[PDB]
């Protein structure tokens, strides 16, 4: 409950625009896919949210394994978002989270699921998306 | 349930190394901030949510006022996400969503009230993350 990090971001022109950090940091332009009658030149917010995801649940990984002292030099993962409607006047998002371990499967597995209880990203999406989890390549 | 789009990106160093996605339109170095005692030089998982919703809801702004046929010029949303310890073991992310229209109050926070429950972002942490939302300066 106390806060190691915040930081803030500002768009005013929703998914056809410019977005970016106060610091400047990230200062992107935002188009529609090629998919929603867009260009396709400039990223959206499914790809930031799967660049996010992707990084903070590699994260995770080594996090937990460091914690649990085993040695990773480095924790793949390939995160596919997508979205669509949801048949309440909305868009829900879908998330898969493909993860990659150099150890036995079960081993792997077991960090894994670790993880996905550590993980903010995972915390704040938990009982909304179903995140389709895999290790090495089978199910979770 | 059906998918508009989607789309996939690839981390393996967490939230020190590179992250791309597969379509290479988003490819950024990460590091942790100074406040977590990194460089501070490159971005990070906070970032990249907040640039993510910010820019998502806005979008879900001016997607219901179309809907309403209420003509909007631009809709400023500037979100501020920070992340700590859960207590738990993991970390949490908080949220605030600073929401801005050009119109009466009311009507705005009528407005906003409706993109809360149409956005992808906002649907996916319900319940999760206790979302402060304000309009035009004041609490929704
Ligand atoms: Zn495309
Ligand atoms: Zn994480
Ligand atoms: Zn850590
Ligand atoms: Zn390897
Ligand atoms: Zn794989
Ligand atoms: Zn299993
Ligand atoms: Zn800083
Ligand atoms: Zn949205
Ligand atoms: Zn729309
Ligand atoms: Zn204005
Ligand atoms: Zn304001
Ligand atoms: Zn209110």
């Amino acid at each position: 409950m106390s806060t190691i990090y915040q930081t803030s971001a500002t768009a005013s022109a929703g998914r056809n625009g410019v977005v970016s950090t106060e610091d400047k940091l990230l200062e992107l332009n935002l188009s529609y896919p090629k998919e929603m009658g867009g260009s396709g030149t400039a990223t959206n917010p499914e790809q930031l949210f799967a660049v996010g995801y992707a990084a903070c649940f590699s994260n995770a990984i080594l996090h937990v394994a460091r914690e649990a002292k085993v040695a990773l030099k480095e924790a793949p993962v390939t995160a596919t978002v997508g979205i669509g409607p949801n048949g309440q006047g909305g868009f829900a998002l879908s998330v898969a989270l493909a993860a990659h371990i150099a150890l036995e499967d079960e081993q792997a597995r077991q960090l894994v699921t670790v993880a996905h209880q550590v993980c903010p990203y995972s915390n704040a999406v938990r009982g909304n998306i179903d995140v389709q989890v895999s290790v090495n390549g089978l199910a979770l």
